[PDB]
């Protein structure tokens, strides 16, 4: 396919995962960027995956889409099913993916402000909980965020799905190899180059200092299975929040809770939101 | 075509092409690689491009080819038809750069230098050899001329350095690093391949590394007489440099043009230099 994707494939074999990607993103700076959310070059209307009941004021849940360069339009698929006949669920792509190839944003405020207006779009009056996976949950929590700071609108919830913030990286940092080895294991075509890139430079955002924390109350769901060898004495391995407003523990690993288990990530959800509502 | 070769465009247009020949020597360590000599992938069989007068003890010239991913087989052919019926001419390839699957690229710079010392000796028999290399080619030729005094007992005769910029002397370097990059495009037969740049990428890297020795060969300095591009005076000498070189000899042309349109030029600097080594 492309050079990109065969010298990951070697670095996963290798077990250089993390530094592959910091050549990712350092190759990321070469591509063609846009430097405002108006110079955006794709469209990023959210796509309606699942229908709640008609019909009020109830809250919509909006998928945000993770860094993941084998991921795409298929992200939220089997979770959504789950949704069907109890909420609205929109699923909004990630800028710099798509498609001539998209351009990168130059930071990650400029691909926040460009989610965060389609967002306000599609969702109308309706409040909006946002939801994310792995990388996708860091990016949630960035995004909401950003509608509080600069838009004015603070979700109303959080789903943060195995999120694995700075200062809590260890595990995730000693499975890499595995990571690696699902990104691969994961595809439904070869990963463009492209689409590496785009996922090292959000990776390189997502290690940089952020701004502050959203107001939004938190549902913080965790694997329950370790995605590889863990030592008891390194203490827990598990996905980390500071302070959820409620947690929950579903079955599968750091993979598997969105496929194998998608109706416990769902159930989880749908009780919380009753709750928060 | 290539994600590299797109990057690498945008990265000159941006003059920025330092920072992405990082980069790919950052990216070519997930490149298949041989660790010893005899794993090269590549027949390292030097190609003879010109040939001396049929008439025992005489030097002959090698052409260590050049670091650029855009060069190969063509870069010495209109030097070498100067030294048609003088000095028999031979190029040896530079290891990582072939295809037939694209070639292993080496672990380390004494792997390769290795490999072509080995070719190198094989194809000279027993005439002496002089050893000729232009630009990163030039600091290449260096290099190799060191390991086959060090590991191979077999010290050349003599070194052509056309154009180097040593790890001392880069400022020029630096400052017409757009020209260079450009120069690397304008100079493309074909699309430089990312399995090629990624090869230019590590050797770049190798020839920025701690290299301790210093060959005992006599060195002929080959320098270029005409700025390759806008130069401030006071940054001092924009000129090719080697540390005590036996001989210097200035050129017409710029780092460029000095082969590409004065190449007769630097055959008869070569060619005058040999005659007096030898006797
Ligand atoms: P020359 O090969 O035209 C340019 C150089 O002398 C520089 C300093 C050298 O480091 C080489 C190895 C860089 C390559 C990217 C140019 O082929
Ligand atoms: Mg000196």
């Amino acid at each position: 396919a492309g050079m990109f994707r065969a010298l990951f494939r070697q670095a996963v074999e290798d077990d250089r995962y993390g530094e592959f990607l910091d050549v990712l993103a350092e190759a990321s700076a070469f591509r063609p960027q846009f430097a405002s959310p108006e110079a955006c070059s794709e469209r990023l209307d959210p796509v309606l995956l699942a229908g709640g009941p008609t019909d009020e004021g109830r809250a919509v849940l909006v998928g945000c889409t993770g860094t993941a360069a084998n991921g795409g339009p298929h992200e939220f698929l089997r979770l959504s099913t789950s949704f069907q006949e109890e909420r609205d669920f929109l699923a909004v792509p990630l800028p710099g993916y798509g498609t001539g190839t998209a351009l990168l944003p130059a930071d990650l405020d400029t691909a926040l402000d460009a989610q965060a207006r389609a967002i306000l779009r599609a969702a109308g009056d309706a409040p909006v909980v946002l939801l994310g996976h792995s990388g996708g949950a860091l990016l949630a929590h960035e995004l909401a965020f950003r509608l509080e700071r600069a838009h004015g609108a603070p979700p109303a919830g959080i789903v943060l799905v195995d999120p694995y913030p700075p200062g809590h990286q260890e595990p995730i940092e000693v499975w890499s190899r595995q990571l690696g080895e699902g990104l691969f294991a994961g595809e439904l075509e070869p990963m463009s180059d492209a689409r590496l890139l785009a996922m090292g430079r959000y990776a390189r955002f997502l290690a940089g200092p952020r701004p502050g924390r959203s107001s939004a109350p938190v549902l913080l769901v965790r694997a329950s299975e370790p995605l590889g060898d863990w030592q008891e004495e390194r203490g827990d391995w598990r996905a980390h929040w500071d302070l959820p407003h409620t947690v929950a523990d579903v079955p599968g690993d750091h993979f598997t809770m969105m496929r194998d288990h998608a109706p416990a990530v769902a159930e989880a959800v749908l009780s919380w939101l009753d709750a928060i509502e």
